[PDB]
């Protein structure tokens, strides 16, 4: 018998608005392909009741907290409903910058040099020791929390300052070497790596708008794109991802690629990265979402 | 109001019968400490209904799948009940032996030499080419599926390897081949930020608490166990497992995020040695859920 599919959307996180748009597009795409899909705004319907409502399969179109971080996935494993995107472990681990970095580094995948700090060694030390500690990183630097309130840093007086603003919403902190750019992103769909996209934000960060420019194709030489494609796939399997996702990557002045992050529930607005990548690989939006759904075992 | 507390016990996993005992003990210890606790056999009671039925706090005494793997933790995060033990990420991570290892390795924490192998590599490669991948590890060898002794084999001669890989590629797409260690084995219970006293395990099982180690070795082991526990983002409580080599080096094996709470279990025995009654132990664990 045919599947009843729930498209989860909206939610209660900071990214509710984008998620409303993503879910709306996913919904229209699935109905175009003949899938018996139904929208579910999770602000108002409890995800713990999907099974009672008669659903067979879940398409996850939520973003941020409670959507891509393992918690929803755990609910779905408890109910024994198949769902799109990565499982609990991968979904949660991709939110944790420190441990994502550790997994990659143990495998010898390229990451920007960094130094981790918790609040202990933070308060158990002062600026004359903190600067010697990072000295080997050079300048300038990025200070961010392990799990939004980050800074760029140019010389050694600026450091101490920015460290304390980072502990205002996290307890483990990363101090990374600054990379020149440019920034790229690589969508993965099952095992297929799609065309990369160059991203230029106006300021120093590609943080949380409307000005940001994107380039498809990305302008990389051909040899450069195979390297970035293979690396992306490795980085995605490294964290045990599956179904689909998006790997974020940055070049440095030397031209080498460094891994930043994997996003386990990407935006699916008409203006979003994955659909733009897919259209360039030659897939309609409708085929994209039918495929993601097919990849949910 | 006194907070109403659910001790989750039983479940539907292989570890059910052990879990009924853990939960029965925890139930009795929370009551002795003045806590308004109720046993909840989650085989019979969903867990998605715990908020609706009026519970305020959850003590997890479930073991294995659906208990210590992040799925339960995810449900409780969604219902927003405070609960005992590690969060989603740590509970799930600790069931992935490969990635546990990778994290520890990158922090320079000591683990046994190993090789990891996925099904695609097993398919592509001849038995001899395999023996060649794991040669640098010597013999004997331990073969385990990567996902938490089902499918686990001790391999003494290179010609037993295939059979061991096959038995394990049953249960997982990822398998670990490790260097065997001559022991003995240790376990270090952690309770919040306190490291309790270790226990020597001598299997074929005798448990020794105290462990026999020098003070100076106990300090090393406690510090090492703490770092291994924080490396994986654990909190609340947990049990860390460690082995020695012939030379007395410690190597990390695993962190357990929902340990046994029967009268014959390790954590309770470490607690006893620390000067705690069982009632005190479970009350402390619950205080650490906020
Ligand atoms: N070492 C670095 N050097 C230069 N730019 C960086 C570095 N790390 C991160 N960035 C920039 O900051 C952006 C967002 O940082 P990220 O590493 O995703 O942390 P985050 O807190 O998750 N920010 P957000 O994307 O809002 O989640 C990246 O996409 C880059 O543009
Ligand atoms: N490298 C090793 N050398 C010697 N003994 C080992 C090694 N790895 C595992 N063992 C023994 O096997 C036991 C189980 O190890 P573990 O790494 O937890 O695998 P497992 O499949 O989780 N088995 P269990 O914990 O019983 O589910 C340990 O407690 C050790 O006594
Ligand atoms: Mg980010
Ligand atoms: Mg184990
Ligand atoms: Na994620
Ligand atoms: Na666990
Ligand atoms: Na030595």
């Amino acid at each position: 018998m045919a599947e009843k599919v729930a498209v989860l959307l909206g939610g209660t996180s900071a990214e509710r608005e984008v998620s409303l748009l993503s879910g709306q597009a996913v919904l229209a795409g699935l109905k175009e392909a003949g899938i018996d899909a139904y929208g579910v705004d999770t602000k108002d319907f409890p995800v713990t009741q999907l099974k009672e409502q008669g659903f067979d399969k879940v398409f996850i179109a939520l973003h941020g907290r409670g959507g891509e971080d393992g918690t929803l996935q755990g609910v779905l494993e408890f109910l024994q409903l198949p769902y799109t995107g990565s499982g609990v472990m991968a979904s949660a681990l991709t939110m944790d910058k420190l441990r994502t970095k550790l997994v990659w580094q143990a495998l010898g995948l390229p990451i920007s040099p960094y130094v981790a700090l918790n609040r202990q060694q933070f308060e158990t030390l002062s600026p004359e020791e903190l600067v010697a500690c990072v000295a080997k990183l050079g300048l300038p630097l990025i200070v961010k929390p392990s799990h939004v309130g980050m800074s760029k840093v140019d010389h050694a007086s600026e450091l101490q300052k920015a460290l304390v603003e980072a502990f205002q919403h996290d307890s483990d902190v990363l101090i990374e070497k600054w990379l020149s750019g440019p920034e790229f992103t690589v969508a993965i769909l099952g095992d297929e790596v799609l065309p990369s996209i160059r991203i230029q934000p106006p300021g120093v960060f590609y943080d949380y708008s409307d000005k940001t420019q994107y380039f498809c194709p990305s302008g990389l030489s051909d040899e450069s794109e195979q390297q970035l494609a293979a690396l992306a796939l490795q980085a995605y399997h490294a964290l045990d991802c599956s179904g689909w996702g998006r790997v974020d990557v940055m070049q440095d002045r030397d031209g080498h690629f460094y891994l930043l992050e994997v996003n386990t529930s990407p935006g699916m607005t008409s203006h979003s990265l994955v659909p733009m990548a897919a259209r360039q690989y030659g897939l309609s939006f409708s085929q994209l979402v039918a495929r993601i759904l097919m990849l949910a075992d």
